C-alpha cells in the first residue's frame, strides 16, 4: 500500500503516513499526521466507537485485526478494510485502509 497505511501510537497521536514521498498537490497540510487529540470533549468524528474496538485494542494489547465495512447507506463513505496492527515498536498502532 502506498496509499492507505497510517501509523499511529497507541496513547492517541499521528505517527506517520505512508504515501507523503511526493509534494505534488497545494493543499492544506493540516488534514493528516502530527495531531495530538486533546481532551477538547468530541467523541463524535464518525466514529462513536473507534475502528475496530481500537479502545480495547489498546488496553488488550493485541490491536491487529482486518475487519471490512461496507457502506450500504446513502451518504456513507466507499467500503473499506481495515487491517491494524500493534506496531512492532510497543505501544503503538497502524491503520492499513484498502478499499474494496
Ligand atoms: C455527536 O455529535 C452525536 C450527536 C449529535 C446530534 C446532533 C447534533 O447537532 C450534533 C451531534
Amino acid at each position: 500500500l502506498a496509499f492507505g497505511a497510517i501509523q499511529l501510537d497507541g496513547d492517541g497521536n499521528i505517527l506517520q503516513y505512508n504515501a507523503a514521498e511526493g509534494d505534488i498537490t497545494g493543499r492544506d497540510p493540516k488534514q493528516v499526521i502530527g495531531k495530538n487529540f486533546f481532551k477538547d470533549v468530541a467523541p463524535c468524528t464518525d466514529s462513536p466507537e473507534f475502528y475496530g474496538k481500537f479502545k480495547e485494542g489498546v488496553a488488550s494489547g493485541n490491536l491487529n485485526t482486518m475487519f471490512e465495512y461496507t457502506f450500504d447507506y446513502q451518504m456513507t463513505p466507499t467500503k473499506v478494510k481495515v487491517h491494524m496492527k500493534k506496531a512492532l515498536s510497543g505501544d503503538s498502532y497502524w491503520v492499513f485502509v484498502k478499499r474494496v
